[PDB]
DNA sequence: CCGAACAAGCATCAGC
DNA sequence: GCTGATGCTT
DNA sequence: TTCGG
């Protein structure tokens, strides 16, 4: 953190632009810089050392210097003052509100976490769980809590079937002390890119952890991805632990080293590396690597073996999963 | 100067 | 119902 | 907002 007022003012001004003007690209902007910046192995000097960074431009350095100056911006000074841009930066943390839905309920007199508790009926199935642990799930996972939901989740699946195989992603994979949630991917042989020979694959592992009182809650749910709430048991007297976000998602099994980069991430560097493997003439998603075409058409599917391979074809000297935090 | 900026699953809605 | 766009999310 | 052609 050797330059975490930096990084916190730029990750400030992502969240701004997200939220309340609505610009992607400037929020793109900003989460780049910050994530630059926060690999920079120097206490930064000035804006025009952090404009050598890639991601860092005119307009960012120049805010580097006022905030190196000054010690703060007043372009956010001026954003906290805001009534409206702090009402729809408080509504857009709960899970399910975005930038629409938060400007849309500043225009109905919903404001405030009292607000949203009286108007659960206005809210959507995702919203009204996102309200119902808004405290619990901006609380951070220990990784000693993650290993103890790591063994329920791998020893339930094992127990519907022991072909499944469950790898818990995320920024738990890249050996992070804590997390914001558990990301879990997992396979079957019965499910491939060729067939699928056996339905309700995610179905039947949703509701074995539902089963023995794991998942509490869904925030939605399809054949492949599963997005809800966990909870890990507590003991006698005990006071109960938060609940936690969890995602589960299920990815051929021939796959899996395209969908296990996918989910470790970050999700910074995967952007990155996609933005990158363009640039080298390939495309990359969670299932495959192909080259474009002349015309910029994606061709077939490239072989992989190995997480790998991946960084192979588009030139990059490999990175473990705890090198990917950016 | 200016076009591109990662890629996609699920929920929800409008239009036919 | 189906299709496609949009919002929100990973 | 930044980058690259
Ligand atoms: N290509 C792409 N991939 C994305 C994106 N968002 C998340 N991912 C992928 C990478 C995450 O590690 C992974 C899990 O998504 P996540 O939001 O749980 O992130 P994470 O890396 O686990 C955070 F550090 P934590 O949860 O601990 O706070 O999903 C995205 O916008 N684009
Ligand atoms: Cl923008
Ligand atoms: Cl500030
Ligand atoms: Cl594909
Ligand atoms: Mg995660
Ligand atoms: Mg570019
Ligand atoms: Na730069
Ligand atoms: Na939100
Ligand atoms: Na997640």
């Amino acid at each position: 953190t050797l330059n975490g007022g930096i990084t916190d003012m730029l990750t400030e001004l992502a969240n701004f632009e997200k939220n309340v003007s609505q610009a992607i690209h400037k929020y793109n902007a900003y989460r780049k810089a910050a994530s630059v910046i926060a690999k920079y192995p120097h206490k930064i000097k000035s804006g025009a050392e952090a404009k050598k960074l890639p991601g860092v431009g005119t307009k960012i350095a120049e805010k580097i210097d006022e905030f190196l100056a000054t010690g703060k911006l007043r372009k956010l000074e001026k954003i906290r003052q805001d009534d409206t841009s702090s009402s729809i930066n408080f509504l857009t943390r709960v899970s399910g509100i975005g930038p629409s839905a938060a400007r849309k309920f500043v225009d109905e007199g919903i404001k405030t976490l009292e607000d949203l508790r009286k108007n659960e009926d206005k809210l959507n199935h995702h919203q009204r769980i996102g309200l119902k642990y808004f405290g619990d799930f901006e609380k951070r996972i220990p990784r000693e809590e993650m290993l103890q939901m790591q063994d329920i989740v791998l020893n339930e699946v094992k127990k519907v079937d022991s072909e499944y195989i469950a790898t818990v992603c995320g920024s738990f994979r890249r050996g992070a002390e804590s997390s914001g949630d558990m990301d879990v991917l997992l396979t079957h042989p019965s499910f491939t890119s060729e067939s699928t020979k056996q339905p309700k694959l995610l179905h039947q592992v949703v509701e074995q952890l539902q089963k023995v009182h794991f998942i509490t809650d869904t925030l939605s749910k399809g054949e492949t991805k599963f997005m809800g709430v966990c909870q890990l048991p507590s003991k006698n007297d005990e006071k109960e632990y938060p609940h936690r976000r969890i995602d589960i998602r299920l990815i051929p099994k021939d796959q899996y080293y395209c969908g296990v980069l996918y989910f470790t991430g970050s999700d910074i560097f995967n952007k990155n590396m996609r933005a990158h493997a363009l640039e080298k003439g390939f495309t990359i998603n969670e299932y495959t690597i192909r080259p474009l075409g002349v015309t910029g058409v994606a061709g077939e599917p490239l072989p992989v073996d190995s997480e790998k391979d991946i960084f192979d074809y588009i030139q990059w000297k490999y990175r473990e999963p705890k090198d990917r935090s950016e």
